[PDB]
């Protein structure tokens, strides 16, 4: 406790004051308490609190439980990454004007999913867990191993006493919401993004994309989750540089684990000894994974252009270092 009393008693600053509507938002100068306040404001301004009768104390407790469940010493996949993913979701819904295209339940599910999508992340990839015979990999048949675990943790917190922010939903709304949350969290497995994005891009290319279609709406929500998950790649250069260092720290740590536990030379992405490959790998990552997604998102909502624009600027920055 303690931290809970401080959070629950604090006056929640406006979204304007907190700057959470800005796509260029930076969490670096914020304390943990400030990120928690930002999170309460996200729920509030997305019309989720009174809408679903959330008690202030319960929401505060839930937010703190989510924050605690991240491993602070994991370099990139920690609370700050989850918080930034949620902030990008808020900005996309607000400044990006996606909010009015979705239902209240979809919004509720997306914010919860964004905040919970990496819960208890071990700092190693699905491939690593599979190669080291993780019990997690066995239980989930090597499919989206981490993501199934993140969802498991998400449910655990949602059901923990004093943290039930969904206790006010009707039976049918609860059922609908949990299904969207699971799909949203699983969507953050880049393997599923690569597997399903082809369909999304094709629908748009052939002018067949229709949000009114249940299946396409679900496909869009998955893509939106990926767009928010990768959002650091759209941030102003100083921010992208700093976060890229965190990503490298985490990947190189896994590389160390691979040399010791698997007796193998890690791929460049996880090889500290070849860190000189970072600029070129970043450009390739932006081209193959990022640009098409932000281009597609902007097509759906022009107001999301800032994400694409920021991504393009970072490609230029990384390319200048690579050439
Ligand atoms: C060594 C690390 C260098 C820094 O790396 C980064 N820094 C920041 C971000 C971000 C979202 O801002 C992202 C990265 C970053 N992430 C990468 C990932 C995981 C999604 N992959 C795998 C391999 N590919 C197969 C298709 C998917 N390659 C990446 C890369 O080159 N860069
Ligand atoms: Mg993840
Ligand atoms: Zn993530």
């Amino acid at each position: 406790t303690r931290e809970l009393q401080s959070l629950a008693a604090a006056v929640v600053p406006s979204a304007q004051t907190l700057k959470i509507t800005d796509f260029s938002f930076s969490d670096f100068e914020l304390s943990d308490l400030e990120t928690a306040l930002c999170t309460i404001r996200m729920f509030t301004d997305l019309n989720l609190v009174q809408n679903f009768q959330m008690k202030h104390e319960v929401l505060c407790r839930w937010i703190l439980s989510v924050k605690k469940n991240y491993r602070k010493n994991v370099a990139y996949h920690n609370w700050r990454h989850a918080f930034n993913t949620a902030q990008c979701m808020f900005a996309a819904l607000k400044a990006g004007k996606i909010q009015n295209k979705l239902t209240d339940l979809e919004i509720l599910a997306l914010l919860i999913a964004a905040l919970s999508h990496d819960l208890d992340h071990p700092g190693v990839s699905n491939q690593f867990l599979i190669n080291t015979n993780s019990e997690l990999a066995l239980m989930y048949n090597d499919e989206s191993v981490l993501e199934h675990h993140h969802f498991d943790q998400c449910l655990m917190i949602l059901n923990s006493p004093g943290n039930q922010i969904l206790s006010g939903l009707s039976i049918e709304e609860y059922k609908t919401t949990l299904k969207i949350i699971k799909q949203a969290i699983l969507a953050t497995d880049l393997a599923l993004y690569i597997k399903r994005r082809g369909e999304f891009f094709e629908l748009i290319r052939k002018n067949q994309f229709n949000l009114e279609d249940p299946h396409e709406k679900e496909l869009f929500l998955a893509m939106l989750m990926t767009a928010c998950d990768l959002s650091a790649i759209t941030k102003p250069w100083p921010i992208q540089q700093r976060i890229a260092e965190l990503v490298a720290t985490e990947f190189f740590d896994q590389g160390d684990r691979e040399r010791k536990e698997l007796n193998i030379e890690p791929t460049d992405l996880m090889n500290r000894e070849k860190k000189n490959k970072i600029p070129s790998m970043q450009v390739g990552f932006i081209d193959a994974i990022c640009l098409q997604l932000y281009e597609a998102l902007t097509h759906v909502s022009e107001d999301c252009f800032p994400l694409l624009d920021g991504c393009r600027k970072n490609r230029q920055k990384w390319q200048a270092l690579a050439e």
